[PDB]
DNA sequence: TTTTTTTTTTTTTTTT
């Protein structure tokens, strides 16, 4: 009837026992999620992988919710086992969750994944009805629950609710204290009263479930609301956040009632609300755990809202280019404008966990009181939803945003990151939500004028945009990294591209010579050389996905799911899709494939350069050198015309060809990304040429 | 020019949200007086102080008289809000128990006994 | 980061 019948019924009588299945039959993956690994012995040397992941696999009459053998979790971490991917089960085992009553487990113990499915049918049903529960929930475990397939800061899963409402909330006789009165006695009070007050800033979600520590839905959130003058940052534990967290919204009047008031976390760090008059209460904090009865936190509407008392209004600090030009080094600031560009999903390893990653995706935001954008670096802001579909062609507003700045380089690294308390939105047309501030207005304003004069931004998404432009100081460089084995082993680079993970990024620094370079155009000599080795690296291979992509609102799904991150279950295509090669490349210039020998001449590696800049920074020397990938202003060509009567990109070819052989013999120090883009594919790409 | 002119006046145009005085300077304190605490809720946990004190500032311009917080009835209990000591006002509120109203004291930070307490200061509010 | 339930409090004014 079916491999997974088949191989159920022969290995549903020998738990936790490993049977190669009587028949291997390939298996469309439809679903990934990824889990806590707790219950697994903890005292193997090689201590198991702190999570695991579940598979849906589907044949051609079920499809069975597996369970991957936590050892298996490499295939994921590359994501070559992924959504829509056929895979040949050659290993399988049952186990029986001792905490539900259910049917055996199928676990999947060795797979041999292959390519994309044909066709995938997402109507097939349920073999084991169990598995088709609606709130859905991990095979293993009792009240486990499903975290996000990459990073642990973005709900998912049916135990996110979006069911929550304004609720009319009598205050007949309520008896409602200020944090201050608590802040004065709150270690005498029995009873803590009722309270009123209105969320400022929401926190990115935090997830602390450690494997050993037996806890449910250890999420926890840190909500900074202000009853009155006062302001305390209130923090939801437990199974309290996957209630409300998709629901509460900055601004809404929370009562909360039936909380508890302890000491504030050593090493919380309350952020300074926009307005300074407000008392910041940084001694005691509200805590809010599940009650019983569903009343210890009602929201009530702005109707019920009453002006006899005093709320804290939501306010912000929108600034522009212009403004940030002069903003000092850590200033949180808010940021509204036209999005011009989308990066990818990077990935950067936590310092605090190993396995644990961040999400993080360059952005630039455009307005009218400069030529250059915000350069924002968009963290997960546990929004998935907005964050994986922001495209170029929209407006787009975040609010708390860090300046940073480094003045050791010459291009002054102005650009801003996300805080804990960033949230991200989308506004309308006319900018209905934030309409009311007057930045707000103006942006609108200049969107609706430059319309009206038939100009368009040049939009870009994805691509291969490393922000942090390498100085032009190769002692600065090196002083950036502080003994960190700056000068990475020509011989390395294979276990280096070996180490990085789905969609992570590393900068390293190679020291050679410039072998050759043959020039690709994107589409005056086509290639030149300098001139048996211990062994050579064939890494110059440019990815389809790696050439930013010009911007067609008719395809914009299309684009924003070619550098968006793996989806998690599966979506059957929307008709025929177009091909990412038909859509225009916002790159005005062609990459080429430099090839450098060691400075032994021993090993050599193949690298691609694949420069940022246009003929008109050429021509303006706006960039550093001819070896560098990123122009002063980092920022794709604004296309102000297109195309110039400057020096053709072809002259531009053959012209950096020549300045690669002014360096014929000299020693230079190559800055090198290096980026896994997924499954088994990896780019290394250069930055820029250090010479004496 | 005057501090508690300049306390009151801001009071009095910004929210009067337990005003933060926008600058602080010592001032002396000429009078220290009690009386009942009426008018009260009285129904708090914390049962509020059965007396409270209206202290006497003293800017060196004009002398107005202010309604110390209940809250800050220990610092009178335990004599370190006499006269001549000068004080600094940390937070100040402009009540209406109205005609003018009643600079309210809701911090402060007694300092050290003062050598320029002036008895002819005349009152702002007669 | 986790983390719930329970209560305790005595005393000198008004007459119209």
């Amino acid at each position: 009837r079916s491999w997974i019948q088949k191989v159920l019924e022969q290995i549903m009588d020998s738990p936790r026992q490993c049977v190669t299945p009587s028949e291997v039959v390939p298996v469309t993956v439809l679903a990934v999620q990824r889990y806590l690994l707790e219950d697994e012995p903890r005292d193997t040397v090689p201590k198991p992988p702190l999570y695991c992941y579940d598979v849906t696999i589907s044949d051609g009459v079920y499809q069975e919710k597996c369970y991957l053998d936590p050892s298996l979790n490499s295939l994921v971490y590359q994501n070559i086992l992924k959504v829509g991917i056929q895979m040949r089960i050659s290993r399988v085992s049952c186990l029986y969750n001792e905490k539900r009553i259910g049917q055996g487990i199928l676990c999947i113990d060795n797979v041999h994944c292959g390519e994309t499915s044909d066709s995938i049918s997402l109507e097939t049903p349920f073999r084991n009805r169990a598995h088709q529960e609606k709130p859905e929930r991990p095979l293993r475990g009792g009240k486990s629950h499903y975290l996000a397939l990459w990073n642990n800061e973005d709900p998912y899963g049916d135990i996110w609710l979006t069911d929550k409402q304004p609720e009319e909330h009598n205050f007949s006789d309520t008896k409602i204290i200020s944090l201050s009165h608590l802040e004065m006695t709150w270690t005498n009070r029995r009873n803590f009263p009722a309270l009123l007050v209105r969320i400022l800033h929401k926190s990115k979600l935090r997830y602390y479930g450690k494997p050993d520590k037996k806890m449910i839905e250890p999420y926890q959130t840190f909500l900074e609301v202000a009853d009155s003058s006062g302001t305390v940052s209130v923090i939801m534990w437990n199974a309290l956040c996957p209630e409300w967290y998709k629901s509460l919204r900055v601004g809404l009047v929370l009562l909360l009632q039936d909380y508890s008031v302890k000491k504030s976390y050593p090493f919380r760090i309350q952020p300074v609300p926009v307005d300074p008059q407000i008392k910041l209460i940084s001694t005691m904090e509200i805590c809010l755990n599940l009650r019983d009865p569903p009343t210890n936190i009602i929201i009530i509407p702005e109707k019920q809202v009453k002006p006899e008392w005093r709320l804290p209004k939501l306010n912000h600090r929108f600034t522009t280019r212009s403004e940030l030009d002069d903003m000092p080094e850590n200033c949180i600031c808010d940021v509204i404008g036209l999005l011009v560009f989308v990066g990818r999903v990077q990935r950067s390893k936590k310092k605090e966990n190993r396995e644990d990653f961040w999400s993080y995706r360059w952005i630039h935001i455009a307005d009218g009181t400069s030529e250059q954008p915000f350069i924002v670096e968009l963290f997960s802001t546990s929004q998935p939803e907005i964050f994986e579909n922001i495209y170029p062609m929209a407006y787009f507003v975040c609010t708390q945003l860090k300046v940073v700045r480094n003045d050791n380089q010459v291009p002054k690294l102005l650009y801003l990151t996300t805080t804990n308390e960033s949230g991200v939105f989308i506004t309308g047309h006319r900018g209905q939500p934030y309409t009311y501030d007057a930045k707000v207005k103006n942006f609108i304003q200049w969107i609706r004028t430059k319309s009206d004069s038939g100009e368009q931004k040049n939009m870009v998404i994805g691509g291969y945009y490393p922000y942090p432009p390498v100085p032009e100081t190769f002692s600065k460089y090196s002083s950036s990294i502080k003994v960190e084995s700056l000068l990475t082993a020509i011989s390395e680079v294979r276990k280096e591209i070996e180490d990085l993970q789905y969609r992570e990024q590393k900068r390293i620094a190679i020291q050679g010579i410039i072998t050759a370079i043959k020039y690709i155009p994107h589409s005056i000599s086509d290639r030149w050389e300098s001139q048996g080795l211990i062994d050579h690296l064939h890494y110059s291979r440019v990815y389809p996905e790696s050439i930013p992509r010009k911007f067609m609102f008719e395809h914009r799904k299309f684009l924003s799911d070619q550098y968006n991150s793996q989806p998690a279950k599966y979506v059957p295509p929307e008709g025929r899709p177009p091909k990412l090669d038909d859509f225009k490349s916002a790159r005005s210039l062609g990459h080429f494939e430099v090839t450098i020998l060691g400075l032994n001449h021993e090993i050599a590696i193949d690298v691609a350069f694949l420069p940022m800049y246009c003929p008109e920074d050429i021509r303006t020397s706006q960039i550093d050198t001819l070896l560098t990938s990123m122009n002063y202003s980092c920022a794709y060509p604004q296309d102000t015309t297109g195309n110039d009567r400057l020096p053709g990109p072809r002259a531009v070819a053959g012209d950096i060809i020549k300045a690669a052989t002014e360096l014929d013999r000299v020693h230079i120090v190559g800055i090198l990304d290096i980026c896994n883009l997924g499954n088994n594919k990896v780019e290394v790409y250069l930055h820029k040429i250090y010479s004496p």
